[PDB]
């Protein structure tokens, strides 16, 4: 008897296509001996359906309504197959979704309801880790170096001579670099501010900090942390943004990433205790991406944390972790394994 | 047609009886003119049903298998009628839940993937106001005075006569007093330790504050805010848990609270102030209670945000705004404009 | 019946001093009513003697043989008051050594022969937390930034020119301020690396950190730390050295120290959430004081860890603790309460 | 006169057998022209006595309550003999404990107190080598390649499935293989952790490193060290843990060893400035037996160091210095020498 597992992708949200390259390889990974997959994707305008797999046509007659109910005795979905909704039960959910939606505790908060066992962070945490804001708060008061950086209202409006460059604007909670930007002198401040409140009424203004882009990706629960190798991102100028790129699967224009990263096996076992306890104390479980900046003097200062990292062929976590000796279907077992 | 405002009420949480009590008062006050009200009730294991009205037994073989549907098409509800589930459409929706569930952005959470207006706070603050000492560290980012406190997890087993007593044990993300206790001496902190952790694995030992407690009923949406009375808890002993005690509705045995509180103009409307700036750096919104500790020195520490604030009949935040003049016809209305907005 | 607590004090170690100080006010508040004193002073050339009370006339005709003895059945004293060395039980040790011996874990080695409960720091912790490169090392890896520094051997012949200036000089494991220089050019290197060696055959040099000095005194077990307010010394020139001072009860001619900081309280519970993962991360326990520095961006960096700091009447951990409440007497209480 | 050594044994620690055998093959090896030997034996219980001689049953009627005071003046033992406590002195101090009080620093903490002269380690790189998670961190700063590993504390569950096996489970600080186990599936973890946690409220998950194990015995202080030769182990399936066998001195029933190791000369010498660096890096001196993965592709992983290492006949590091050249009786006078050096 397989395990059932509901697999969501998609999403209302600008990550969406994100989510479905990382749903396709969820799909084309995981062991269908041990697990059943229900796959459940949303619109880009929020309908749900459920399919036979994830794929850029995903979308297609034979998909059919199908939502995860929030009650607890259903524990499972009510799916209209025939002319009748009815309810099939899911021993788990492993969502998908990246941003809007689904990491920001939204998804997470049905999965609650449900009393559905689900991968990874719980509500407050992903609500933590999403407003970046809300995140070097917690980061701060825990002693976790952080940028410098001011929250922008909706109605405020910075006065750009003020600010020493360059600068990052950026969305408080989006991900894959919509609305991101290294602002290098005054006059382009606003233009920045108006493009990262395309994705949130609440963006955010950055110190920007120096060095490279060091990630560690984690799996498990607060008592036993399993890091994959370190990672790391040079950039030739401008921003990391590989999902912004034309043909990302063929290698970035502007970066490269290194893993295990080029830095000696001290440096690098320094930046995984330091995401563990980035990890601990924004209180996640399950998994999460930690992302950090290593500076030339050596110290280490947070970027941000990606709750539901991407999956897709040219991700971050998946590699850290096969190069950790763990591939793809193992990784994705004991993700389940641990929401059971 | 009448707005389809649908009433969420009950909950798989220890503040269930008291969100019954909550979701009487709002049935038999909200405008039926204006609103259809479809009511939700939850049991204490998760299970959903459409009833005829809240009351305290509401489960009736009248009451609906219906559930608030993720769906945005459906924007709204999966009810069963002839052993089949249906879709109604709902306009708002106004969960009554307190605590687990409710106050914690489970609740949001759906509303939010639905897209259906919704009264309240967002899962955000929800999250950040339930989770005590995530409210401590976020108001004291914004410069709010907090009581010191320990957090204390599951397998933590602290040695007692660390503490300078009293001290107050808790739950991280509970409500109503559910497992709190004021604890004057170390020899009793593990009893309390043990009675918290039955309502969260996570728990806070906290500095006792001294003072009176000052509450504050907040109402808007970012900026624009509306404030009740102050109201003010002055207690003989113990501490205030009135949900707790005997026969409420008539009174508590150890607590009176005073509305508006017995503190000149200028001290309430300063703590109407430090209410308004908790809840617009918690990034609430709909409404919250912001309940304060006042000081002999004069200066205002967070005590809590209830972010769904009990609507029963000897509730705090209702009171305020009635002493305000803003009786609970007008008060849900304000809400559910305010989720329309 | 009152609890019996072998106080110590003294020691073969440079601190000796200051601990004697330490240890007289230690004297001057235990409560009496409760506890039964036993003062063992260690003289400066190693001599184990029963007294009265601590003074700096300690050493009197009265005192007699007296030592710990490693043996758990014993659980005590062998005392030579008569002619005869007898036997007497301790229910608890405090000791107020400093430095060599006290803090280094010797003492504490002793303690868990014996099987007499003590206050503070096990051995690991007092041997990471004496040697600062040590204690670098360990933070380090907990993800706790610290200055750069060079461990210079015996044998070692540093070349000047090769550093930046300026440079902290300084033993590797003595504590007041013994053998350590502000290094402000090359020409005095070597001056300032003899002097550290009266003191320790392996020194240090430090890349100087900028800011100023904020402390922060902790006490408990691992479950549940309590911390006194912040203090922060400003220096108008030179190093903190107040045992160092002619007339240190007079107050500092270059330090001056507010308590508590004058900080936000954002920026106070920062400093008191770094001293506790400091903490733990060395696995201390009873107490210590940890000292940090705090740059201008607001970092926190960490300067040493001194796990039985002075009790001085000028000392910074009482005063400390008295700041937020708890004086000298409960301290000692809870102190030894916590041994027990 | 001859040079009087204490010689203390036994122990408050589960190597207390395997200390009690490293002190008879001392006590018959030590040459006895040159030095007077004095036999402290430590009970399973802490207790300390002078007898005539190490041997399995040692405590007789004629053992001595005699204790190594800390006592610059004495420099040496209080004795009782006619029911006083009476001086004897002691020239230098050579501790055959092995693990808890042995080699945590602790009887090193006395032996510096003191200020008599004494064999081995000092406090820090004791305390260092004995928590085994604290000898990795010393020696990947230094560049040393360690197991990947997690410290699981008191009260932490942690899940099984996280893992990758196998998997090592051992106590942080204990020795001789107690508490070992290689656990090969989930299903096993808990098992071990537990049995682990008889010797250590601190216990090691570590990642199964490959290869064999080579190790090495290091003798000096500080730079002019001396090598023995390297000593390889064969195992045919579970973990080395010859003192917890059947009648070891009769040989290992899973566990092979050779010596000089079948590798080239190169690689062993290699392995010998390998174990040189660790033990530099770590600050011993006097002694200590570094042990080591050497594996495939060549690389060299630290296993641990044992800073006191056992000295019974069938033990590693005599066996690697006597295939040096440097039998017993020599190695004892080397180590007694250093210590007076
Ligand atoms: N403050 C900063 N300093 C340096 N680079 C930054 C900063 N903020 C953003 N960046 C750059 O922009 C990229 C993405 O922004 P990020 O904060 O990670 O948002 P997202 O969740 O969209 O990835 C980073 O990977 C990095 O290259
Ligand atoms: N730290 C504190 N200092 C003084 N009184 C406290 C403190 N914490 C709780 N109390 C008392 O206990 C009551 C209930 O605790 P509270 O923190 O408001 O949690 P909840 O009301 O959500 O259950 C308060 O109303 C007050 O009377
Ligand atoms: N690296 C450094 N950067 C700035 N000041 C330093 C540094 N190291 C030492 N100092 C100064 O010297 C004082 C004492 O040195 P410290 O390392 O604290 O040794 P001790 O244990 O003897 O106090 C500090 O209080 C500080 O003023
Ligand atoms: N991580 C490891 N990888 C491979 N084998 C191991 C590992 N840890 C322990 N072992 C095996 O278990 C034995 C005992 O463990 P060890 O770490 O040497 O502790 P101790 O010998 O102090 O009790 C080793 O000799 C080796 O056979
Ligand atoms: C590059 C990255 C995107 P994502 O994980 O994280 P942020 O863009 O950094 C989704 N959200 C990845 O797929 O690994
Ligand atoms: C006393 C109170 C309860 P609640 O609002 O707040 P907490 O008990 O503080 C529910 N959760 C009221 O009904 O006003
Ligand atoms: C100044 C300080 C000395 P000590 O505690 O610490 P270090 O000198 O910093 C002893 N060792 C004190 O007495 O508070
Ligand atoms: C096998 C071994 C034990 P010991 O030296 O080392 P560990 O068991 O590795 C005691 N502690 C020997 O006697 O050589
Ligand atoms: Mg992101
Ligand atoms: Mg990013
Ligand atoms: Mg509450
Ligand atoms: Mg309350
Ligand atoms: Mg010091
Ligand atoms: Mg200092
Ligand atoms: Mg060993
Ligand atoms: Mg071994």
């Amino acid at each position: 008897n397989r395990i059932k597992v509901a697999i969501l992708f998609g999403g209302c949200s600008e990550e969406h296509d994100v989510s479905v390259k990382s749903a396709i390889e969820i799909a084309a990974n995981i062991n269908k001996e041990k697990y059943e997959p229900l796959y459940i994707g949303i619109t880009k305008s929020g309908v749900w359906k459920m399919c036979e797999k994830p794929c850029a046509e995903w979308e297609n007659e034979n998909c059919y309504s199908a939502v995860l109910s929030p009650d607890k005795k259903m524990h499972g979905l009510l799916v209209k197959k025939n002319h009748e909704y009815e309810i099939n039960h899911v021993d788990v959910a492993f969502s998908a979704l990246h941003g809007k939606s689904g990491e920001d505790g939204s998804i997470q908060g049905l999965f609650e309801l449900s009393g559905i066992p689900f991968v990874g962070c719980d509500i407050q945490s992903s609500a933590i880790c999403m407003d970046k804001s809300l995140t070097y708060i917690v980061a701060k008061n825990a002693g976790i170096a952080t940028p410098a950086f001011w929250v922008i209202n909706k109605d405020d409006r910075p006065v750009a001579a003020t600010f020493t460059y360059p600068v990052f604007v950026k969305p408080a909670r989006s991900g894959s670099s919509f609305g991101v930007k290294k602002v290098n002198s005054a006059d382009e401040l606003d233009y920045a501010i108006e493009s990262a409140r395309q994705y949130d009424s609440k963006i955010l203004i950055e110190q920007a900090v120096s060095g490279c882009e060091v990630g560690c990706a984690v799996l498990g629960n607060s008592a036993a942390l399993v890091v994959g190798e370190v990672d790391q991102i040079r950039l030739q100028y401008g921003i990391f943004r590989i999902h912004q790129e034309v043909e990302p699967e063929k290698g970035s224009e502007n970066a490269v990433i290194t893993v295990p990263a080029d830095l000696s096996a001290e440096e690098r076992g320094r930046i995984q205790e330091t995401v563990k306890k980035i990890y601990k104390t924004l209180g996640c479980r399950g998994l999460a991406r930690v992302d950090m900046f290593l500076q030339d003097r050596g110290r280490i200062v947070l970027n941000e944390v990606n709750t539901l990292p991407g999956f897709t062929s040219y991700s971050r976590y998946p590699r850290m972790m096969a190069a950790a000796g763990i591939s793809l279907p193992e990784l994705i077992d004991r993700l389940i394994v641990l929401a059971l």
